[PDB]
């Protein structure tokens, strides 16, 4: 790729297919409504994803800022894009999973938008010290999301079957322990500290990003919670 | 019903020549080839998501007709050969070495064709139906004769190997995209001469052969 990095985003796309093709095949034995509901979700998700990292390997949202630095970084802006999309689609698969309202769940994607868009800013901003700012309002945005997911949806599926409550936990621990990652591996990526390159950032993302989407998906998707 | 199964299929089918493309995209190294890798990993992309809609069920409405009958159509399908179709032909124009304009022309005749395609399946007056149909798939025959006709001869004094696959690639189209106009009429929308699970498989079928066939013989063309 500009560095090397266009085998993550290769192998990312691919893996992005492959769960979205699980997903589909293990479609067919669907019979539930509400269970459709969390299948659409679900192959929605990694859909969308695998386009924003097949753009990205073609060439397609790929940037470049002058920082007040000196230094010139190359964003891959397409990212916060997918993100944008996919981030509170994840939200809702979970919030419904567990039960809790619409307003709930809007609240979380409401505070998650704020999130990706302050990380965006901070990506772009050429003025350095601004991109560590909105890189913690961006954090501390995260860090709200994170505990008002397990109060609040943890709340709401506590009188739950076991299933449920089981295949909730599992979920909220895929988002709580990946998720918490996302903002250490910008950091020192090209976009923050600049420790590793954009090499190490874009396979930190790529590997994040598949269990974030598909090992999330895979374990939603086979379980019977999602059924009624 | 039942056709559900071919969708999903559709789906796998189209996902699956999209990765076969990826996997083969990433020794590219000439612009030129990138280009041709790009358009056409784009067009089974577009009709995965095409077909994920119908087998969700969405973008599937029915309308009840003059004569009384009330036809499920899967306007989706619609929707994805409005830019499909162009992106096939950009394909097979720009490796046919052919103009802006002459590629440009032929989309104008597509967009045409498939348009009144689309109203003539959502007409309810059953004499317009079949003459929007006719003039689409006269449409159709301007279009694939300016296609070997105009593309054949802007090939034509280009290397062999061109040549060779681009005279595959108007064969494909030729024997596939002709199909379709008596899929048309055979199915649900025409004469419901099959169900909904049959003429569902068929289009399933052409959509296969003329989407990741085509792709196929593209992009693994020594050509390309
Ligand atoms: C699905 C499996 C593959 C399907 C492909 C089979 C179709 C036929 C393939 C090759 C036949 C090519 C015949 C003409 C090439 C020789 C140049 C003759 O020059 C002539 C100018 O091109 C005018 O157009
Ligand atoms: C905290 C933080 C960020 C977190 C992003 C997250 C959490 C992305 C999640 C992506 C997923 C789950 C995709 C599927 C940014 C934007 C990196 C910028 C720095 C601040
Ligand atoms: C990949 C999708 C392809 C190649 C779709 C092709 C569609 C056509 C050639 C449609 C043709 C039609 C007519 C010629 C007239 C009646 C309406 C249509 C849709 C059947």
């Amino acid at each position: 790729g500009v560095e090397g990095e266009g085998i993550w985003l290769a192998l990312g796309t691919i893996g992005m297919l492959l769960g979205m093709l699980y997903f589909i095949a293990d479609g067919l034995d669907v019979q539930d409504p509400r269970q459709k509901e969390f299948y659409v979700i679900t192959i929605l998700i990694p859909a969308i994803a695998a386009a924003s990292y097949l753009s990205m390997f073609f060439g397609f949202g790929l940037t470049e800022v002058s920082l007040a630095n000196g230094r010139v970084v190359d964003v891959y802006w397409a990212r916060y894009a997918d993100w944008l999309f996919t981030t509170p689609l994840l939200l809702l698969d979970i919030g419904l999973l567990a039960g809790a309202s619409q307003r709930d769940i809007g609240a979380l994607v409401g505070i998650d938008a704020f999130m990706i868009v302050t990380g965006l800013v901070a990506t772009l901003t050429k003025v350095v010290v601004a991109r560590y700012a909105f890189w913690t309002i961006s954090t501390i945005s995260m860090v709200f999301l994170l505990y008002y997911l397990v109060a609040v949806f943890g709340e709401a599926v506590s009188d739950a079957d076991e299933d449920t409550r089981s295949t909730f936990n599992a979920l909220r621990n895929i988002i709580l322990v990946t998720w918490a990652i996302y903002p250490v591996a910008w950091l020192v990526g090209t976009e923050g500290l600049a420790l590793t390159g954009l090499y190490g950032e874009t396979l930190l993302f790529m590997v994040l990003d598949l269990v974030a989407k598909v090992g999330f998906g895979f374990i939603l998707l086979r379980s019977r919670a999602i059924m009624g």
